[PDB]
């Protein structure tokens, strides 16, 4: 695929990543085997707002989807800005099937304007 993307599969223990993009490896810098099995946080370090965390988290319990902007590393520790859509996907049983999370890179909203 071309799009920065993982999709989990929230009927296994902790909404274990289960498919990432190429896009994804290349943004992110990791391997498809440093990647499969580990639940999208795996991103965030010491500069990732908890408030922002919070509000994924809040979404994912309700099955909501989100858009938020929070900082994420690179395997090599650079820091960008990551505008995270996630989505739940119900099947045709109306059943939670899937999460996608699509990722854009940049400072899209300015940090003085995010953090008022
Ligand atoms: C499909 C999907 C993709 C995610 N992608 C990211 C991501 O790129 N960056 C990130 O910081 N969190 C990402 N998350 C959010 C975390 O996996 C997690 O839901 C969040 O940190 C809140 O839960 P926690 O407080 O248990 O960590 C993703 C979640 C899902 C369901
Ligand atoms: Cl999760
Ligand atoms: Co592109
Ligand atoms: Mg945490």
């Amino acid at each position: 695929m071309e799009k920065s993307f993982v999709i989990t599969d929230p009927r296994l223990p902790d909404n274990p990543i289960i498919f990432a993009s190429d896009g994804f490896l290349e943004l992110t810098e990791y391997s498809r085997e440093e990647i499969l099995g580990r639940n999208g946080r795996f991103l965030q370090g010491p500069e990732t707002d908890q408030a922002t965390v919070q509000k994924i988290r809040d979404a994912i319990r309700d099955q909501r989807e989100i858009t938020v902007q929070l900082i994420n590393y690179t395997k090599s520790g650079k820091k960008f800005w990551n505008l995270l859509h996630l989505q739940p996907m119900r099947d045709q049983k109306g059943e939670l099937q899937y999460f996608i999370g699509v990722l854009l890179d940049g400072e899209f909203i300015p940090n003085p304007l995010l953090g008022l």
